[PDB]
């Protein structure tokens, strides 16, 4: 019973937090094996950021300037390469609490966990999805790069984003852990356009399933509609167009509830044309599109 | 830039949860120091439940009818002994990873992480706030019984729940840590009601300060008010009635904006009576009462 912005269990991750210090300038780091991975912007000062060239700033930085601190005890540089917008610290000591991992590129609309942290130690963790433009909605104060986004599948964390860079707008961006950039953006103190967003369709319907699951169903209708003329509506409300692939992965809701996928359509259009009323659903008074349908399985199952 | 609802880093808490099974009955246990503490209902059977005996259920039950499985080890069981709704399971072997911690029981209107937990593996985390009539509203499903509430102070855990029941409602039940129910709860599979439900005036206020520092000021007024004539708002609303004692603690808050807490109260009071018109607050279209004061602080300052 019940339906929560629910985060992964952050402890995994929260044993790779460190420390990471160049000059004067200290974000946080991701310990795993013998690698300290964090944004290549530790190497600026703020200065340097108006328009920086990484390749002439690492040239002179050397293995014993990046001092890296996990918890209390200092780790020894042995080597420092840049990996696009990452810098892998070469450590002599592998992280003992390194747990079973991955590095994965996560698409947009895809959920992850974020261990928001300052200084190498965590303040907190929550829930979030890539924004259909790349961007994500954190919660981030500077000191807060080098913090992780992951998802857990039972003992495997999946590392999918790294923290690099607060937007004019408030919103966030960032990498994967091969510091490749989610969306067009750059690590430069320069203003940088996100794309137009969308709402995520798919994960709208899985919660309005997760809703019927948990007793909320006032917006279910008599009616029903096609994937064209679904699609007619989702993009006149700036919704993504829904596809077969969105149908496909939104079928065990379909067969626990027995609301057939194009029937949940139907109530979602009639919500998008007539609003709420005043109402809410699952505690909220907005179509939420921040669970998968994945998650709102794994919820509503109980998987650990 | 960005507020999220953040929960504690979970970590010190994974490392104390175990699984708890008497007779055909498994549930979590939280095991701290030599003691594994766990709901008193894990000695019983789904018929025993209509109307337990604590006490003549325990008589029948020894030391070596408790299965405690940390992880994949097995504690051997020493003592027995039940606290109020708390069966407390004595250990031959002090928990490893026992991180610095407290029991404490909360006030009605403070907030709290849950890591939920199956068979004594964690699934995941959410901030959630105790309900002012001490119900949660969690995401609980069975064998979920025995998962935990906690706040963390630097290094040190408080406890403050632990799940215990999911009243025909769907919302949650449970105790402190002395085994001492919140609200007027009781073990039984019996019809209980939950009183008369209020919204956190407080944390509502909290949360506009949040909204105006992050830049969402659209529902600021020229108005203001006082005490009482906002309290008879307040009531028409079904919020709580403002003290001084809130006011007090929402100082901090009016200092770093420059927002008179009165000032912010004429605002709360045009939003009760007129709605937010389809517009939003920090992504929320309905107003948001799971953000205490010192959790706006914490979260806007950066407080690992
Ligand atoms: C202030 C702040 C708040 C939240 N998140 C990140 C930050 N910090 C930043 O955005 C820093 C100053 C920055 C500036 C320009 C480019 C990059 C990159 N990549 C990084
Ligand atoms: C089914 C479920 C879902 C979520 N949370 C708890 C539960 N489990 C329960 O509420 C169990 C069956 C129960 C029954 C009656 C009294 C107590 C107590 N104390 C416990």
């Amino acid at each position: 019973s019940g339906f929560r912005k629910m985060a992964f269990p952050s402890g995994k991750v929260e044993g790779c937090m460190v420390q990471v210090t160049c000059g004067t300038t200290t974000l946080n780091g991701l310990w795993l094996d013998d690698v300290v991975y964090c944004p290549r912007h530790v190497i600026c000062t703020s200065e340097d950021m108006l328009n920086p060239n990484y390749e002439d700033l690492l040239i002179r930085k050397s293995n014993h300037n990046f001092l890296v601190q996990a918890g209390n005890v200092q780790l020894r540089v042995i080597g420092h390469s840049m990996q696009n917008c990452v810098l892998k610290l070469k450590v002599d000591t592998a992280n003992p609490k390194t747990p079973k991992y991955k590095f994965v590129r996560i698409q947009p609309g895809q959920t992850f966990s974020v261990l928001a942290c300052y200084n190498g130690s965590p303040s907190g963790v929550y829930q979030c999805a890539m924004r259909p433009n790349f961007t994500i909605k954190g919660s981030f104060l500077n000191g807060s790069c080098g913090s992780v986004g992951f998802n857990i599948d039972y003992d495997c964390v999946s590392f999918c984003y790294m923290h690099h860079m607060e937007l004019p707008t408030g919103v966030h961006a960032g990498t994967d852990l091969e510091g490749n950039f989610y969306g067009p953006f750059v690590d430069r103190q320069t203003a940088q356009a996100a794309g137009t967003d969308t709402t995520i369709t798919v994960n709208v319907l899985a919660w309005l399933y997760a809703a019927v699951i948990n007793g909320d169903r006032w917006f279910l209708n008599r009616f029903t509609t096609t994937l064209n003329d679904f699609n007619l509506v989702a993009m006149k409300y700036n919704y993504e167009p829904l596809t077969q692939d969105h149908v496909d992965i939104l079928g065990p809701l379909s067969a626990q509830t027995g609301i057939a996928v194009l029937d949940m359509c139907a109530s979602l259009k009639e919500l998008l044309q007539n609003g709420m009323n005043g109402r809410t659903i699952l505690g909220s008074a907005l179509l939420e599109d921040e669970f998968t349908p994945f998650d709102v399985v794994r919820q509503c199952s109980g998987v650990t």
